[PDB]
């Protein structure tokens, strides 16, 4: 069955493409400097902050707190973009539209995570689209609860990236990660574990191909997901620090994702 | 390589066997009124609790849970000397794996005491049910509801034996000094699982990525809410 494995693989980096605008592909090459096209905007300071919100759009009344709304617009751009994703997974849509919300209520979290380190190196993170690059320095020096919220996320990326898996890799990845067969309060598990079963035979054979000089990628891969649950748990928590931020119409479309 | 991988498997578990002396297999004859072994006491209310142990009770079983821990610390760092590479390991190292892995291998050992209904006490001569505990209050429950849902992989000692070696060598755990070693023994600690549960459930479906993704389960019970002070020095 080695030939349906190639073509799962294949036809979810086909739909992961079209679903995220940016890739990792794309966001290491702006990265590095590493080739046309073009530098981005770096926000390293407070001036440079204030710079960047003219010429750079923003479609988003304290500075570290028009961080959040910025960080929080974007997250839930990124779950419509997420939740599209998901429906090119095979067997996806025909799964109950209650477990379908259960799988994506609780993947997005964890998919935002692995993408956000896709944009990050350990000096900092590719904002708006790549168009911008926020220093880790600039942030560590936000106030209070801001001051970290972010460094735990670039420890976990620092950590991730060294995997130095690509964009083939990582869609199988996601993958595996929404078709998780033990969220809270799913009505049929059968279905949901009957996919995902394809999807790590699909992702244990591209790491083969993929990574042939590295042993036990699948399983470092697949323990990476318990750090992944611990940073999205330490983050609704400090989610509960920030219920101490007004809509409200917005604190009603940007409290969650759903 | 399958050679060293039976080598090691092989070696993990008779060391496994001698530095537990409460197995799950002895669990399991215990626990299912095999014939072999003796029926537990059963306490599942407060003169049955009175009439086991032959200043108030919750706190005092959370005395006696605490203090099972500590052989249970004992056991798991004589363990972990067996396993290969450990020793070797600069001496605070060493410390950082077993300070951050022995709680999540407590709980992986604690599922092959437990069923749906309780627990087992006193090296499997007594058994406690989840509604006394449930009486008391909370602090059981997630080991229970994961004990559940592990047990569903059928695993007996052979495959925990490497998969707590597997935990105990994470190159993930907060401040260690030298990472690679510590990856480079749960590598060969990986394919040595991976050829485990290939050999001894030739027919589970995609076995050794479900086990590993359970490591996630284990992770989060930690989170729960003086050899112990000292092990939950921040984490
Ligand atoms: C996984 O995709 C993303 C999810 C959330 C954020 C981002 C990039 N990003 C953005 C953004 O709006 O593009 C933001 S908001 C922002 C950035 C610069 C100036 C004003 C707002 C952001 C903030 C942090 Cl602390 C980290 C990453 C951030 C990407
Ligand atoms: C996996 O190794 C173990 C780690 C901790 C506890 C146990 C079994 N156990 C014990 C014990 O003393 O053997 C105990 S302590 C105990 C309980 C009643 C009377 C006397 C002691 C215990 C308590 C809970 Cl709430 C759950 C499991 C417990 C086993």
């Amino acid at each position: 069955e080695s030939a349906d494995l190639r073509a799962l693989a294949k036809h979810l980096y086909d739909s992961y493409i079209k679903s995220f605008p940016l890739t990792k592909a794309k966001a290491r090459a702006i990265l590095t400097g590493k080739t046309t096209d073009k530098s981005p905007f770096v926000i390293y300071d407070m001036n440079s902050l204030m710079m960047g919100e003219d010429k750079i759009k923003f479609k988003h009344k304290e500075v570290a707190i028009r961080i959040f709304q910025g960080c929080q617009f974007r997250s839930v751009e990124a779950v419509q973009e997420i939740t599209e994703y998901a429906k090119s997974i095979p067997g996806f849509v025909n799964l109950d539209l209650n477990d379908q919300v259960t799988l994506l209520k609780y993947g997005v979290h964890e998919i935002i995570y692995t993408m956000l380190a896709s944009l990050m190196n350990k000096d900092g993170v590719l904002i708006s689209e790549g168009q911008g690059f926020m220093t880790r320095e600039f942030l560590k020096s936000l106030r209070k609860p801001f001051g970290d919220f972010m460094e735990p996320k670039f420890e976990f990326a620092v950590k991730f990236n060294a995997l130095e898996l690509d964009d083939s890799d990582l869609a199988i990845f996601i993958a595996v990660i929404i078709l998780s067969g033990d969220r809270p309060g799913l009505l049929n598990v059968k279905p949901i574990e009957d996919i995902q079963d394809n999807l790590l035979q699909a992702l244990e054979l591209q790491l083969k191909l993929n990574h042939p000089e590295s042993s036990q990628l699948f399983a470092k891969l697949l323990q990476k997901m318990t750090d992944l649950r611990q940073i999205v748990t330490e983050h609704v928590q400090l989610l509960q620090v920030i219920k101490k931020s007004l809509h409200p119409l917005l604190q009603e479309i940007y409290k969650d994702l759903y």
